[PDB]
């Protein structure tokens, strides 16, 4: 029933005991997951006007929670997701694709985004996961009615910071983390930590903004792991006790498959387990 939340001196423990036997525990709480938002339809992103709008046929925003652009010509594959402070602290959607990266740019437009998210590559050994959808190099392009104009690059060994310029009618940053395979987790925990610290950062100093965006391929694992351990990190700088099955139960209600297979729910513990051993030390 909808939270677990665990006392952080219990924590190392409780992480011990569902991994024992081979993680069985551990699987029964990932399966209990499951079930959570399943009664909720996604009749919009089945209407054939939309078949294209679509990456995968099968992962589609529930009705309920999905964002409508301004007007079906109302469609985008993207949800709200509530976060530590409040209910629509994230916008999540697919990689776009080429037909819809005007889509995308018009959605980042009239939500007033200001920072995006994207834990993809755009091919991953060679499958194509995403369209680079914003301008390759510091020339101009339109997006729809928007142009879109990239002001500088940072390129780290784990992550590139990308700042924009876009003209309706606001500067945009982008943080990409391009080392965490599709259905899979990064090498280290220490990596995506220190990502999410750093987007957090940034996020705080970002008076104004809409919803942060959130994508990977499909808008549900790499992003549901991501948003999770956003908001378990500020549990942890903040609170005495940290909820991880409340968090994915909580994405879950908003978004089909977030924290998409069992060893990204592992990788929660773990990046967990990793940060109170180094503060309760
Ligand atoms: O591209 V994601 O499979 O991690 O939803």
């Amino acid at each position: 029933k909808t939270s677990c939340p665990i006392k952080i001196n219990q924590f190392e423990g409780h992480f011990m005991k569902l991994q024992a036997d081979s993680n069985y525990l551990l699987s029964k709480e990932y399966e209990e997951l499951k079930d959570v938002g399943r009664n909720q339809s996604c009749d919009i992103a089945l209407l054939p006007e939309n078949r294209g709008k679509n990456r995968y046929n099968n992962i589609l925003p529930y009705d309920a929670t999905r964002v409508k652009l301004s007007n079906c010509s109302d469609y985008i594959n993207a949800s709200y997701i509530p976060g530590n402070n409040f209910r629509r602290e994230y916008i999540v959607t697919q990689g776009p694709l080429p037909g819809t990266k005007d889509d995308f740019w018009k959605m980042v437009w009239e939500q007033n985004v200001h920072n995006i998210v994207m834990v993809t590559q755009c091919v991953e050994k060679g499958r194509v996961k995403c369209d680079h959808y914003w301008p390759a190099d510091q020339d101009s392009l339109y997006y729809g009615d928007l142009i879109l104009q990239m002001l500088s690059e940072s390129v780290l060994p784990e992550w590139t910071i990308r700042e924009f310029k876009i003209c309706g009618e606001r500067l945009i940053r982008h943080f990409h983390y391009t080392v965490w395979p599709d259905h899979g987790v990064p090498e280290t925990t220490q990596s995506l930590i220190q990502f999410v610290r750093t987007v957090r950062d940034y996020i705080n100093r970002s008076p104004g903004a809409g919803p942060t965006v959130v994508h990977c391929s499909a808008g549900v694992g790499r992003t549901g792991t991501f948003i999770a351990l956003d908001r378990i990190l500020q549990q942890l700088d903040s609170k005495d006790s940290v909820d991880i099955y409340g968090a994915v139960h909580d994405l879950r209600l908003h978004r089909v498959h977030m924290v998409q297979t069992e060893c990204q729910y592992v990788y929660l513990h773990q990046c967990v387990r990793d940060v109170l051993r180094a503060r309760k030390l």
